[PDB]
């Protein structure tokens, strides 16, 4: 049970040796805005050269798999299969694929274009996608809650009608409020989009990003894992440290992001165990140590 | 204590005839879109007959005054006094005034001409109304979330940027999550816009109208009225008759708008009082006999 541990000395050096995989979140932890973790590239070659997994768990939903891949190679990551990386787009796609209802549907989607590509690259028919001849707009049977920069009072309100239909699934990406820039300005986020769609329509959405639980079922499709010998690393308590809760895994708070050791410490005293974590260090690079 | 009661015969009688004034809610209620609840100016007219006060009570922040007094005669509610009509509108323009801090501050608003034109009217300078001079922009120190047509996700981010100095009051009109239309489809309410607003920034909002005790401090400040001796009458649980129960006002559900008799039954057998009428009507024009 997580008691807020600095990682250290031997104690880093079992729990590293124990473990069979890493799951780390990206921004806050691999990197702030354009500039890498200083140690964490080499944290990443030197877990592989340990014959430990690692994977990549993103609640982005701006970009699809290819583009995401990129800002790896670009801030120093070099190597990486683009299967080890899982972003709320990318599994969005696969739960909407898999759950869309209706005879052997279109997704209505609030979102970019890389989510868009993202979706159709699984198969999905999207509203607002050309209609075949002069035939009827298909029915829409899911609305998707993703990462809108150009979210509108007239988009809300269509996502509203479909969702008048209780067939019609409503599906959001993540719950992220907002969003850490490196002016110091912050950006709204999925999250309060949804909250503005469920309380318009009075439906509660299903969450696909973390601290959801199916953002693992959709990593272990690709991959078996046991979680508990699985690492998760990342630096946001409420989503990260949550999520490794709720899957069985050893949780790590690294603190050059969004949540502060002062948070965690709080929460424990509180006794609201599934947001505090099982070890702390100061940045990812303290981890290369253990190994 | 509410029992949901249908109002009539002689109990009809003695709660009109104790009654020293009424507080109407004006859609669902008076009219319902381009249509009067026939039989509804006919009960304004013998309550002023009676000696009976009529005062009313809208979440509407679209409009202001001057024209939302105009729906009234419209419909068929003539002899009105603009002084008669309480808003979201009027009642946050007030608010501001009494609460905006810094030294003896602009307010951003998310809302239309209405709401703006009402702010103006109490005196508020308002964020992207001219510059004086060359000067800088003064510093917003309200954000307000009123009904916002034109909201987007760049006015919501505007409005985090504003809301990150803790000294900014955040503030709402309503939380009204949606509003039926007269086809039968809704459009979505301040409650979402304000939801989004409270997501992205973290911040809880100060709310102005219905279910709010400060609408009824707005309306004291006109007007002395003995809530004790005074009928709320309105069509939604939740907004109407709640807020009559927070005021200590005999509440009076009518069945021509949102809820429905069988949610107020719900919440009575669920024990919650104070979403429970004290009585219902089918339409406010069965109130007339009791006069
Ligand atoms: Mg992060
Ligand atoms: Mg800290
Ligand atoms: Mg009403
Ligand atoms: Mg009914």
């Amino acid at each position: 049970m997580a008691r807020c541990e600095r990682l250290r000395g031997a104690a880093l050096r079992d729990v590293l040796g124990r473990a069979q995989g890493v799951l780390f979140d990206c921004d806050g932890v691999l990197w702030n805005g354009e500039r890498a973790v200083p140690g964490a590239p080499e944290l990443l070659e030197r877990l592989a050269r340990a014959g430990k997994a690692a994977l990549f768990v993103s609640n982005n939903s701006r970009r699809a798999r290819p583009e995401l891949a990129l800002r790896f190679a670009r801030l120093g990551f070099g190597g990486l299969r683009a299967e080890q990386l899982f972003s709320s787009a990318l599994c969005a796609a696969r739960l909407l694929r898999q759950r869309l209802p209706g005879p052997p549907g279109a997704v209505f989607v609030l979102g970019g274009e890389g989510l868009r590509a993202e979706l159709r690259a699984a198969g999905l028919r999207l509203a607002g996608d050309p209609s075949a001849g002069d035939g009827a707009a298909p029915r829409v049977r899911a609305v998707l809650v993703g990462y809108d920069e150009h979210f509108s009072f007239a988009k809300l309100r269509e996502a509203c009608a479909h969702l008048r239909d209780p067939e019609c699934l409503l599906v959001a990406t993540d719950r992220d409020p907002w969003h850490p820039l490196s002016d110091g300005s912050r950006t709204p986020g999925t999250g309060s989009l949804a909250a503005a769609v469920e309380t318009a329509s009075g439906r509660q959405a299903l969450v696909v990003g973390k601290p959801s639980p199916y953002m693992f079922e959709c990593i272990t499709e690709n991959f078996s894992i046991d979680p508990a010998r699985t690492l998760m690393v990342g630096d946001r308590l409420e989503t990260d440290i949550l999520f490794g809760h709720r899957c069985g895994m050893t949780t790590v708070l690294t603190l050059t992001g969004v949540s502060r050791l002062e948070e965690a410490q709080a929460y424990l005293a509180a006794g609201q165990h599934d947001l505090v974590p099982h070890y702390y260090v100061e940045s990812i690079a303290d981890l290369t140590e253990g190994l």
